[PDB]
């Protein structure tokens, strides 16, 4: 006992396995990549802890490998198989007594099993979503916890329990609400020109940046807002996108469906007013989401609705188009230019992932996973932490948040069902010329006349 630490077979102990090239590769060492054996060995490894690793792992495991995979190889990890025991030892149970016993246990084992429930902690701790999201999970891991060797282990599983007990039962002055046409506590009348442009905006505001906030970067890591469970590993990320979609489809509707001229004219102007009201607040969303629709193919042809907007209103529009284009130029140097609160264009966010992950392949296939990728990857979504800090100073308004929250405006129809219609609807309220223009009369009948974004 003098000379090398006999660890067990890697016919009955996995992970002790020789490191080769062919399971394991580097670059305390950088881990560039593995077999999933072979990262679980070396995110509990016996040597040195490595919380960067264990940080990475955590956020990062998904686009690898299931949470009941990773849950049983840990457990896996932790049934170390040790020496025979002993007759001596046996007894000694009713702490042993072989030198060779005893070595095993301090050297190899005490420190593996205390690697592995900090990794527990740490799962617990941040990601609890998972468990939130599996209860059959929940269960295997609390079943697992409280039957531990009891010694050492006491304040670590003690711990665990604590937090997983605070998670379980988990489940600067602000400025005046805006009115208009419609007022307080009446939803009947609540529409895109009863209500004021800023309280638009605010909510708005409101709602995208509290989204904006719940998204994690496990929905974002490996793609997985993109395969078939989809719904379970990115619901946050998919009410967004959700969000996005709903309301910039509603204000397509809100200006092509306002068939009367004039009306379409104040109706375009109050989106570029509301346009503003994000601008100033710093949600670059919600500019984008009117840039977008304002940019739709329905939209973009009104050209005589355009023409009858105001110098500089249109101006405005322009510079927001602005930010858009040359792969977001303007937008990447205005962000990161700006104190908040803020909420960022998403999409741009989505797509730098995706290019990543369509440039980096998952397998290493030297004739193994890539986790030097997945670490870049997380380091990407590390800029989304940046403004999910300091919230907005606003008072939310409820009726006006289910307002928005409950929009619907493809309806019963499908999303190429419903712009088929804008297009066929934006050619009935301005034909192709040379034609004359309908003259169709106004749908509704409150004040086109804005308020005017000045609080």
């Amino acid at each position: 006992a003098e000379q090398q630490l006999r660890l067990p077979s890697p016919e009955v102990y996995r992970f002790v396995v020789k490191d080769s090239e062919e399971n394991i590769v580097f670059e305390i060492p950088i881990i560039k990549g593995g077999t999933v054996v072979k990262l679980i060995e070396r995110l509990t490894y016996h040597m040195y802890a490595d919380p960067n690793f264990v940080r990475t792992f955590l956020t990062t495991y998904r686009s690898f490998c299931k949470p009941q995979e990773l849950l049983s190889l840990l457990i896996e990890r932790f049934e170390i198989p040790e020496p025979e025991p002993t007759d001596a030892d046996k007894l000694a149970i009713e702490q042993p007594i072989s030198a060779d016993l005893k070595r095993f246990r301090k050297e190899y084992v005490q420190p593996v099993q205390l690697r592995i429930l900090n990794v527990f902690r740490h799962w617990v701790e941040h990601h609890f979503y998972d468990f939130e999201r599996d209860l059959y999970l929940l269960e295997r891991l609390e079943s697992f916890i409280s039957s531990v060797r009891g010694k050492a282990m006491k304040k670590w599983v003690e711990s665990i329990a604590k937090i997983i007990r605070r998670k379980k039962q988990a489940q600067s002055p602000p400025p005046p609400i805006e009115w208009h046409i419609s007022k307080p506590g009446h939803i009947e009348t609540f529409d895109l020109m009863t209500l004021h442009p800023i309280e638009i905006a605010r909510q708005l505001t409101l709602l995208e940046s509290d989204l904006y906030r719940k998204v994690q970067p496990s929905e974002l890591v490996g793609s997985v807002w993109t395969k078939e469970d989809k719904e379970i590993n990115s619901p946050n990320l998919l009410k967004m996108i959700r969000h996005t979609t709903n309301l910039t489809l509603w204000f397509e509707k809100c200006i092509v469906e306002a068939e009367n001229f004039e009306e379409r004219v104040a109706v375009l102007s109050r989106i570029i007013e509301i346009l503003q009201v994000f601008q100033d607040l710093n949600n670059f969303n919600g500019v984008l989401e009117i840039v977008s629709a304002v940019n739709s193919v329905s939209v973009y042809r009104l050209d005589h609705t355009f023409e009858a907007l105001q110098e500089r209103k249109r101006k405005i529009l322009d510079e927001a188009v602005e930010l858009s284009q040359d792969h977001f130029k303007k937008y990447l140097v205005k962000l990161k230019s700006i104190n908040p609160p803020c909420v960022p264009f998403f999409g741009i966010y989505l797509t730098n992932i995706l290019k990543t992950e369509e440039g980096n392949n998952d397998f290493l296939t030297r004739h193994l996973i890539n986790f030097s990728k997945r670490r870049k990857v997380a380091e990407i979504t590390g800029e989304i932490q940046q403004y999910q800090n300091q919230p907005y100073c606003l008072r939310i308004e409820p009726d006006m948040r289910r307002f928005f929250e409950n929009l619907n405006p493809m309806g019963s129809a499908s999303e190429k069902e419903f712009t088929d219609y804008l297009f066929n609807k934006s050619l009935e309220i301005e034909p192709r010329n040379p034609k004359q223009p309908p003259r169709f009369p106004r749908k509704s009948t409150f004040s086109l006349k804005s308020p005017g974004i000045r609080p």
